[PDB]
């Protein structure tokens, strides 16, 4: 096809939640649009200095609403800072404000990455969330720690994905508890987005339907992205734990990071 001057600005909203391809997605939008999409390693590893931001965006947003108000307008100019420069959102933080950045970018338009739930919880208790009395909880604290992330990491992660989810009173160890959130969050989004500008991506479906939904060519001998299983990721964690840099192991993870 003929190549075309892309508009750096939000083009994509992807309200999939962690575990269900996001930062495949995050390489695949990168891949298209050769301009930087959001993604919770964004922050870990470029943008630390904004888990502040993000943190003072949630605490304001409850009181968001849904014509706009004059407080609306502060929030959204701070979400909109706060993804200048960028082409595409996956991931929490961003994930849950879905609602809010169609409003922000009314010519956007908006993925749902899903799998099945069983795999989706597997995954999250293996990297992201295990369980208080889970062992392997303490090395990934460790590695955390090697990668610069402390209590105010935590404390915006955990915060995020209870905005996600519309819930304080999120029992983190309650298996039951974070599937039904998973399976409401899924229809919330579907049930919200009209479907003219939502397409949902089930894990494993490629290229193809991104591309048609986008009107982008397929990017010609490139595979579309597979990275950040559960598998590589207790690898990363185990490796930064052993060298104590990211610096020394980065070249062994050359598309997960
Ligand atoms: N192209 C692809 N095909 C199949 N699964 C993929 C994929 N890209 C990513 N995944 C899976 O999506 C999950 C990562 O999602 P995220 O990047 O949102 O955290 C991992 O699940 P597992 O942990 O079950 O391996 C990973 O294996
Ligand atoms: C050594 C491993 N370290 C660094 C890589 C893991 C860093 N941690 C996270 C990375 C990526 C994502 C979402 O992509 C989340 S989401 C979430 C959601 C709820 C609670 C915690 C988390 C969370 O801790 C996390």
């Amino acid at each position: 096809g003929a190549m075309i001057e892309s508009s750096t600005t939000i083009q994509v909203i992807s309200a999939g939640l962690p575990r269900t391809g996001t930062k495949s997605l995050k390489n695949a939008l990168e891949i298209i649009y050769h301009k930087p999409c959001y993604h919770m390693f964004e922050i870990i590893f470029n943008k630390q200095s904004d888990i502040i931001k993000w943190q003072n965006l949630i605490h304001d947003s409850h009181m968001i609403t849904t014509p706009l108000t004059t407080k609306t307008i502060a929030i959204y100019d701070k979400l909109k800072e706060l993804l200048d420069g960028y082409i595409a959102t996956t991931d929490l933080p961003t994930c849950g404000f879905y609602k809010d950045l169609m409003n922000i970018y009314p010519n956007a338009k908006v993925l749902l990455t899903i799998r099945d739930k069983y795999d989706w919880l597997h995954s999250l208790r293996k990297v992201v969330l295990p369980k208080s009395n889970d062992p392997w909880k303490l090395k990934i604290e460790e590695g955390d720690k090697v990668l610069g992330l402390n209590s105010d990491f935590y404390k915006l992660t955990e915060d995020s994905l209870k905005f996600a989810f519309q819930k304080d009173d999120l029992n983190f160890d309650d298996d039951q508890v974070l599937l039904e959130c998973y399976d409401e969050y899924n229809r919330l989004v579907q049930e919200t987005v009209p479907s003219d500008r939502l397409l949902v991506l089930r894990l494993g479906d490629g290229w193809e339907p991104l591309c048609k939904f986008l009107n982008v060519e397929i990017p010609n001998g490139i595979d579309y992205p597979c990275v950040n299983s559960h598998h590589q990721m207790t690898q990363l964690t185990e490796q930064l734990i052993k060298y104590k840099s990211l610096d020394a192991i980065i070249h062994m993870f050359p598309d997960l990071i």
